[PDB]
């Protein structure tokens, strides 16, 4: 256990990490094998209180009332409540604190300079899929804000016995359908082929277009999930056009403005919130590099490069790289022209470096996953490429969880 | 402690199974509670390996060698072991056979987790220079290496291995970080002429007596240390230094930037570790991936930094980042680099071809060897990461021996005569 230095090899700034000593969860690495590029490496009454205590301790530390009378009483209150009921309920203040710090601790998120501006919607009183739909509609409307996007999270009731889980079966609140074609190719988003088929199996009548917004598939209290249509006036979309290539609009592309991830698990003080959709705004490469140009995604690189009359016979002409830049120029230009919040990867990584300085100064460190922070294009011409980073696991945290259709027992 | 580890390719869904990690030797710097995968170097000169330290390291290497030639447990294996054990017992070190030197050099490359070019690992020309005694002799060896590896533009990978460390006060060192590098000169007004990466080494050469041309692309002299003596300066014969003028297939004006680069990347400041023996002077060379020149050598802010001037000549809007003018310029610079090498028939590989080859290599190594240590942070190219197949490939990073290692710069440790 020592202070660890991280160096920026471009600015020669050296930061000293003390926060990693507070980490208690594991990373997946060992002294002998590093698993930094593995995507997914690796409760009862008895285990719950220490986890609760650790979180309550840090909550009262954060508000400069550690050891105070209310700190004492809250610990005695949580211990007694776990005794009698095998669980406990978070105060509203603790819920907000926990949610913001889960975002603050998300080592893979380049957007964390914004972490303390998070609108937290408490939905722990929800009991049915219809109520989930209401809460989700309100979240989408608030977060969208006519294009002036606002970060938000909506937190549904925590897991109890594991048989009554609340789940949003969608991976994002807003995504486009994908259809397995007769010949074998894909109409729409190939990332959502399985989920789309589930919705059709569940009664959804698919328009079978290239940009069909998917219905919500919502599971309350462990019951069978139910389908809902997001009111279309709440779904903000940007048609993608290019500022110089007049033909780009003829590609017929568009995307949605609100990135709202809804399949992750929020963990606070030992409690597990299996339904907790959270939303911010996009970095342009999320759409223009990954969602449009991945092999198993929309894969428009070939067509764009053709329209640019590029030499596509050899890889060394870098025709993919040229078309990739133009696609990302069009995405940024399109969102900005419609006044929908978006950030480019130069600005976002610049902000993250500034964020890192803040966290080392006030918190003693910032867990960061270089593999995920560095953008998927033009990596070394962003400031994070040359920034050393220490990755470690703090709680409260967002965690992965299995897709519900693998675990659910239909009634 | 499970015996098998799985890695997944999230683009193709191929799953590979790693058992080779069981043979990892030294620490990564990571723990179960922290990952140091993005730290550049996560893990006294006279402090050399002792007898009791050297015995197991030699045995492990000899065993691995005789296993690779399908002679494990043979009479030759046992006799080699006994011979090595008696050398260490009576001389505190031992000498590798030529076969073992060659095997060990090829395998340090095969084990280099940060190298994307390892599909070529078994095609490495090994030059045994362990009979060298003086810096003039090192210069002779290095000149021959350069000429052989350059091969009039049809580049061939090669390593030259000088005598191993003994007591730590008689080290052979190449003080250059690469055999061919351009000088950098800091001006009184703070600006830099030439290559900013090499200002410190350039200043050392000048102090040692080098008369610098004070140009933009001045090939640096070799600064060579034999047997722990003070290092000596030599000029590489310019006819041995193959260079490529950088021009662009569509932009007439690109040649007017006056850019060029050298054909042969030849890293000369690393240490080669084989069976506990330490080869502190072991320059090795291959051929370039274009982005090593076009992204890092030209566009890094602390390097040649020509993004601005290119973007101006392209008449891009440079007043806001969201126009991606930097991204546009970077692609064209890398187009020019590849077109220039190809037009001059100098071997080079683009980052699409290189990463596709590495994936095929990595799958073959999992199949035949049981794994392939790979450092994602270094394997993924510095531009267009996610449109190359390595971006979506999970990797396991661990340290196998024989290995290439970092070592301290020699001017920080050398005891001047
Ligand atoms: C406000 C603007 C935000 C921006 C620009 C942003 C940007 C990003 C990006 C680019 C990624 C990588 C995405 C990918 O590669 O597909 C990411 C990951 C992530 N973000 Fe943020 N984000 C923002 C807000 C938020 C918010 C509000 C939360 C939660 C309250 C959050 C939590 C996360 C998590 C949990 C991950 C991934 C961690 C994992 O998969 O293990 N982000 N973010
Ligand atoms: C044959 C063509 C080769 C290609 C295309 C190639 C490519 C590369 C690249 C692109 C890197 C990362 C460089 C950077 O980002 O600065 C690298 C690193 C490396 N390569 Fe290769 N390489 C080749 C040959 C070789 C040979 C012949 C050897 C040794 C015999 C070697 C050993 C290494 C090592 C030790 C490293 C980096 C390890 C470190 O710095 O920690 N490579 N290579
Ligand atoms: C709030 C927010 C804003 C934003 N601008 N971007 C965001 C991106 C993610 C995100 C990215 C990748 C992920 O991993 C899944 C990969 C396998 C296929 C993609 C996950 C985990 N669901 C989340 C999560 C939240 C984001
Ligand atoms: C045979 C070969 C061919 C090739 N095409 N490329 C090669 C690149 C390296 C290499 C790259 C980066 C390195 O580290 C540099 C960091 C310190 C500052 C940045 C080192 C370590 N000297 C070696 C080594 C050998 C190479
Ligand atoms: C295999 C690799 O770890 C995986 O593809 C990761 C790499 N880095 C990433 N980085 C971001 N931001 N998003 C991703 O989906 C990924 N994928
Ligand atoms: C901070 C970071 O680890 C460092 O800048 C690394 C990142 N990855 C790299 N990858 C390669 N191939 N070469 C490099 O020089 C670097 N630099
Ligand atoms: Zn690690």
């Amino acid at each position: 256990p020592r202070f660890l230095k991280v160096k920026n090899w471009e600015t020669e700034v050296v930061l000293t990490d003390t926060l990693h000593l507070k980490s208690t969860l594991e990373t997946g690495c060992t002294e002998y094998i590093c698993m930094g590029s593995i995507m997914h490496p690796s409760a009862t009454k008895d285990q719950l209180f220490p986890l609760a205590k650790e979180f309550i301790d840090q909550y009262y530390s954060s508000i400069k009332r550690f050891g105070s009378k209310a700190h004492m009483e809250r610990l005695e209150e949580v211990n007694k409540e776990i005794d009698t009921t095998s669980t406990y309920q978070l105060k509203d203040t603790e819920l907000i604190y926990g949610a913001k710090h889960a975002w603050r601790n998300a080592s893979r998120c380049v957007g964390r300079i914004q972490w303390s501006k998070l609108q937290v919607f408490d939905a722990r009183d929800c009991t049915t899929a219809h109520g989930m739909f209401n809460y989700i509609c309100n979240h989408v409307k608030y977060a969208t804000n006519k294009g002036n996007l606002r970060s938000a999270i909506t937190i549904f009731p925590q897991r109890t016995d594991g048989k009554h889980d609340f789940r949003v079966w969608n991976s994002q609140l807003i995504r486009y359908a994908g259809y397995k074609q007769p010949d074998g190719s894909t109409l729409g988003d190939p990332a959502n082929v399985q989920f789309t088929e589930i919705c059709i199996q569940q009664g959804w009548k698919p328009p079978r277009g290239r940009f069909d917004v998917l219905p919500l598939l919502l599971q309350a209290n462990g019951n069978d999930p139910e389908l809902f249509q997001i009111p279309p006036e709440l779904v903000l979309e940007v048609p993608i056009r290019h500022p110089k290539f007049e033909w780009f609009k003829d590609l017929g592309l568009k995307w949605y403005g609100l990135p709202a991830v809804s399949n992750m698990l929020l963990e606070i003080g030992g409690l597990e919130f299996s339904a907790c959709p959270f939303s911010g705004w996009y970095m342009g490469t999320e759409i223009g590099v990954r969602d449009y140009c991945d092999n198993s995604r929309y894969n428009i690189l070939e067509e764009v490069a053709k329209k640019m009359n590029l030499d596509m016979r050899k890889t060394s002409s870098l025709w993919k790289d040229q078309a990739l830049v133009e696609i990302n120029i069009a995405v940024l230009y399109s969102f900005q022209s419609d006044k929908v919040t978006i950030v480019d990867h130069h600005s976002a990584t610049e902000s993250f470096i500034k964020h890192m300085e803040n966290e080392y100064r006030c918190r003693g460190g910032c867990p960061a996953d270089w593999v995920w922070i560095v953008p998927p294009m033009s990596g070394s011409i962003t400031p994070v490429f040359h920034q050393e980073m220490l990755n470690y696991r703090l709680t409260p945290s967002f965690e992965y969880q299995p897709d519900p259709w693998n675990t659910h027992v239909w009634k």
